C-alpha cells in the first residue's frame, strides 16, 4: 500500500514599507522666498519650481512579487 | 490500495506600504513667496509651480503580484 | 482501490496602501504668495499652477494580480 | 503615277508656365509679444516711413510674362 | 510608281517653367519676445525708414518671364 | 520603283525650370529674446535705414527668365 500526504503549510509576510513612514515635522518653517527675475531668453523647455517649504515623496518601487508552485506526480 | 491527501495551508501576507503614511506634520509653516518677473521670453514649452507650502506624494510602484500554481498527477 | 482528497486551502491576503495614509496635519500654514509678471512671451504650451498651501496625493501604482491555478489529472 | 502625299500632323501638348511672386506658403502664428515706443515727441518729417509692431506681406510683381510664338508654313 | 510620301509629324510635350520669389516656405512663430524704445525725443528727417519689432515679408519679381518660339517648315 | 518615303517624327519631352528666389525654406520660431534702445534723443536724417528687432524676408528676384527656341525644317 502507498499513503501520501501532502501538508506544507505557509504563514510567510512579504512587506515593502517604501518612502515617507511614521516621521515627525514639529513646526518646521520655510523662509521667505523671493525670484526677481529680468530680461531672461528660453530657447527649449522649461520646469520651474519655487517655494519655501516641500516634503515630496516619490516611490515607483517597494512592488512585492510573490511565485509558489506545488507539483505532486504520482507514476 | 492508494491514498492521497493533497492539503497544503497558505496564510500569508503581501503587502505594500508605499508613500506617506502615518507621518505629524505639527503647525509646518510656509514662509511668504514673490515671484517677480519682467521682460521675459520663452521659445518652448514651460511648467511652472509657485506655492509656499507643499505636500507631494507620488506612488507609481506598491503594486503586487501573487502566482500560485497547483497540480495533482496520477497515472 | 484508490481515494485522492484534494483540499488546499487559502487565507492569505495581498494588499496595497499606496498614497497619503493615516497622517495627522495640525494647523498647517502657507505663507503669502506674490507672482507679479509683465511683459512676458511665451511661443509653446504654458502649464502654471500658483497657490499658498497644497496637499497632493497621486497613485499610478498600488495595483494587485493574483494568478491561482488547480490542475487534478488522474490517467 | 508619280503621285504625292503629304501629311503635315505636327503636334504640341507643351505647356509655358510662370509662378511668380508669393505662392503657397504658410505663416503659423507670426508676430512678437511686446513692443513698446516711450518717448516725449515723436517728430517725423520728409520721406519717413515708420514700422512699430506691424506686420507687413509685400508681393511686387513686374514680371512673369508669357510669350508663345509658333510659325507653320508647308509649301508645295 | 516614282511616287513620293512626307509624313511630317514631329511632337512636343515639354514643359517650360518658371518659379519665381518666395514659393513654399514655412515661417512658424516669427517674431521676438520684448522690444523697447526709449527716448525723450524721436527726430526723423529726409528719407528715414524705421523698423520697431514690426515682421516684413517683401517679395519683388521683375523676373520669372517665360519666351517660345517654334517654327516648322515644309518645302516640296 | 523608285520612290521616296520620309517620315519626320522628332519628339520633344525636355523641362526647363527655374527655381529662383526663396524656395521651400523652414524658419521654426526666429526672433531674439530682449532688444533695448536707451537714449535721450534718436535724431536720423538724410537715408537712414534703422532695424530695431525686426524681422524682414526679402526677396528680389530679376532673373529666372527662360527662352526655348525650336527650329524644324524639312526640304525635299
Amino acid at each position: 500500500s502507498v499513503q501520501i500526504v501532502y501538508k506544507p503549510v505557509d504563514l510567510s509576510k512579504v512587506t515593502s514599507k517604501c518612502g515617507s513612514l511614521g516621521n515627525i515635522h514639529h513646526k518646521p518653517g520655510g523662509g521667505q522666498v523671493e525670484v526677481k527675475s529680468e530680461k531672461l531668453d528660453f530657447k527649449d523647455r522649461v520646469q520651474s519650481k519655487i517655494g519655501s517649504l516641500d516634503n515630496i515623496t516619490h516611490v515607483p518601487g517597494g512592488g512585492n512579487k510573490k511565485i509558489e508552485t506545488h507539483k505532486l506526480t504520482f507514476r
